[PDB]
């Protein structure tokens, strides 16, 4: 399988990072918590992000229905916008596509966000429909890793992955508690997509993007409370352990080794690094133990900075940034996600 | 692909549906609808119904954050006897689950129960996961078609699919209202998995269930009010139009009709009926627009009758009632479902 193109789509309201603390500081219950804000804001080396609401909005975002009904109305515009952008760089078409599969951890639509993209697009109504719900931010790298495993067996198929991740809109499960804190100054809002495509069908399409070569997904034991929400009336509340930093530097290069061992590969046999951005100390971590230079994880850095943590759209975003610098043909792409579980997906790209 | 495994995994509390009605209509807010949810639960044509907590616990579950927290806890449980259940139908082991994937869509779990699951039964850290959320009741047989559409990339592997559906957990978010009422008359608590094997793992594996041939997902246009979650801080609430036996009436034969055409059968070449039971009106519906003699729905009736309404995970009991009656050696069968989309989805078995 072979990618044919990627797309990611913001809210158009961009807002600084300073202009969000400043203005979140003065939200309901939370200006007691400016110094800890502030720090935590200005830690997290986002320097902006793009927002679903005006950000003046969110203090009336109390409600997880009307939250979660926004989500539903921008989720699919924001995801079809993705698509079609993704659509329109494979030059493809809604009706190219037989199969949609859709991320997103931080909504929670019946019908999904793949039958409802999938009505406003025209997809054919036998596309095949894979709604990933509960894999959070590994499901950029997770869901392209799907998409092969799919292509790999209808090498005429065109398979698209649809993420949409409207963190913002989790706003009224989020408490002046350090961990939501913590989400608060790193997650954004934003869409992507990724049309791929099979290799029988990718010379037809003159196929762009990266080659998916293979992934591994790596599940931790007894790490279920290191990520996730604790759902509730309130809605999506983040859960996020600090212990998270120490489970990469421990075992993180393991995963690497043992998924790159099996391709006669070695950490420095790869083109562009392709990393989720959890925040800072996750960044360093993954850079750490994979002993990375800083030129490495540069992009997902300036991803991060840029519009933040979009959860399963940031990889796919800084996908795009990496795929626009056009690293060495023919060389190896390694995208690394994680998220709830808790667990690791490293999928192998080949660039052209 | 082949299935090796189906096992339908109950709660141990079983009540009569007169049990049932004669202790809900003595909760908190609904006597003054005791007619109506008397005439609702007589007509649903279940006689009974397995319930995950005591019948009186319900009333006290009146938060969506209580109820969902049971989900997880209880639904890993019922997850894991299934596919253990399912495991051993197969004859196979923890181990062996090259890919799992799992569908719940009354309950909402990040990490997923695929990932719950998976650290309980000590599958294999780079398992492939595929949580499902939002395909509904049609997740049983799109389930099943997605491990074909998995199996049919990865012919040396073993594909799970764990489906459970806790219904009776979403007692937070009825209200005393048809739709809601409807619901409280048909769905029941209960899970099933089914372990299917690719096509070159088959032989090996000795696996005896039916052969998965293809399948068709039919996307309705312009019908996400037929069926669906209202979502809000009461959690999760039935949206259920009752032009959905119409929709059936209008474009089921169709459905059937250009799935089967592809495979060049009528429905008269079908050996046995895997249908999924929504409802007697559904059921009725269904028969109607394709023609059925009594017959051919009277395991789906009996599961209704038997077990209610378990949401995906009724069309793998019914499945296993099928491959336990076991149908003329080599006939073709059609799993029947329709879910939140609004959409059907075919698969085509052959029998052993
Ligand atoms: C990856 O593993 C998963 C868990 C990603 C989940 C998304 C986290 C959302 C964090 C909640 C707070 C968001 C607020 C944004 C700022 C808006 C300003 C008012
Ligand atoms: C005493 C409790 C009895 C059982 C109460 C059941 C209440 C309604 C449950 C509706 C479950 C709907 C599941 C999804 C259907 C769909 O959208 O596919």
């Amino acid at each position: 399988s072979v990618i044919a193109g990627v797309f990611g789509a913001l809210p158009p309201h961009r807002y600084s990072q300073s202009e969000i603390t400043d203005s979140f500081v003065e939200f309901p219950g939370l200006k007691e918590h400016e110094e800890i804000i502030r720090r935590l804001h200005a830690a997290a080396k986002v320097n902006g992000r793009h927002l679903v609401l005006p950000l003046q909005q969110y203090p009336s975002l109390t409600d997880f229905g009307d939250a979660n009904e926004i989500f539903i109305e921008k989720a699919v515009d924001l995801g079809v916008e993705a698509l079609l952008g993704a659509l329109d760089d494979a030059n493809l078409r809604p009706s190219d596509i037989d199969m949609i599969a859709t991320a997103t951890v931080t909504g929670v639509a019946v019908p999904s966000l793949d039958a409802r993209i999938a009505g406003r697009l025209g997809l054919r109504p036998d596309v095949r429909r894979m709604p990933l719900f509960g894999l959070g931010c590994v499901a950029g790298a997770a869901g392209v890793a799907r998409l092969r495993d799919y292509l790999r067996g209808a090498p005429d198929d065109v398979a698209v992955l649809v993420s949409v991740e409207l963190c913002s809109l989790t706003y009224p499960a989020v408490k002046p508690t350090v961990s939501s804190l913590v989400g608060t100054a790193l997650f954004g809002d934003g869409a992507a997509a990724v049309v791929a495509v099979g290799d029988r069908r990718a010379e037809q399409v003159r196929a762009g993007g990266p080659d998916i070569l293979d992934s591994r997904s790596s599940l931790y034991p007894d790490s279920l409370h290191i990520m996730g929400w604790d759902v509730g009336s309130h809605g999506l509340r983040l859960r996020l352990s600090p212990d998270l930093t120490n489970l990469i530097e421990r075992y993180l290069a393991n995963d690497v080794t043992t998924f790159l061992d099996a391709h006669r590969l070695t950490k420095d046999d790869i083109g562009a690094w392709v990393s989720h951005p959890g925040g800072p100390k996750v960044i360093d971590a993954v850079a750490t133990s994979l002993a990375l230079p800083p030129e490495a994880l540069e992009l997902t850095w300036r991803s991060l900075g840029e519009i933040g943590n979009l959860s399963s759209a940031s990889i796919l975003h800084i996908l795009r940034d990496t795929i626009e610098k056009r690293p060495p043909s023919g060389s190896a792409g390694l995208m690394l996600a994680m998220g709830p579980g808790f667990c690791t997906e490293l999928v192998l790209l080949r660039w052209r």
